[PDB]
């Protein structure tokens, strides 16, 4: 059957695009994992991520979120020992930021991932685009997304970043029409 061109080979990604990518997420875990992973990208492709993001959960997973937010910069070196992920004191140092900024955002009881979908009007978006050409990576609420995540102080938050967030996110519904999963004239 058709399938999405997004991956040309690397049956990791694959498994990726059918475990997720492209279904919308609520979950604020999930939408900090990705933002903060997602700048590694950054000059590499996105299945150095992916491969990276697991070994990241095996530094940071299992320290979980709040508790970033309440190390000191002595952890973030400790753990730079540790190389099995890009190696960067000054990246990790803006997990631990991150986690500041997110944490600030709950006390009000009001998720930051919440805000990310009412920039969006609280709607889902959708395109019926044929090749991955016909995608426009600049959009109104992309940029404006970045300048909203960049006044918390969050880095690593290029428009490429902030475009791949809606795509992992699932914000917006990008598959071209050889997708299967989205036929575009079949309701
Ligand atoms: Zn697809």
């Amino acid at each position: 059957m058709e399938r999405c061109g997004w991956v040309s080979q690397d049956p990791l990604y694959i498994a990726y695009h059918d475990n997720e990518w492209g279904v919308p997420e609520t979950d604020s875990k999930k939408l900090f994992e990705m933002i903060c992973l997602e700048g590694q990208q950054a000059g590499l492709s996105w299945i150095t991520v992916l491969k990276k993001r697991e070994n990241y959960r095996a530094c940071f997973h299992q320290f979980d979120p709040v508790k970033v937010a309440a190390m000191q910069e002595e952890d973030v070196e400790r753990l730079v020992q540790d190389a099995g992920i890009i190696r960067h004191r000054g990246k990790i140092q803006a997990i631990i930021g991150n986690a500041r900024a997110y944490l600030q955002m709950e006390q009000n009881g009001e998720p930051f991932a919440d805000f990310v979908w009412s920039f969006v009007n609280h709607q889902p978006q959708m395109t019926q685009a044929t090749t991955l050409s016909e995608i426009p990576t600049s959009t109104p609420a992309s940029d404006a997304l970045s300048k909203a995540l960049k006044k918390r102080g969050f880095k690593f938050v290029g428009t490429t970043i902030c475009y791949s967030f809606m795509q992992a996110c699932g914000l917006v519904n990008d598959h071209v029409v050889g997708c299967c999963c989205y036929p575009g004239n079949k309701p």
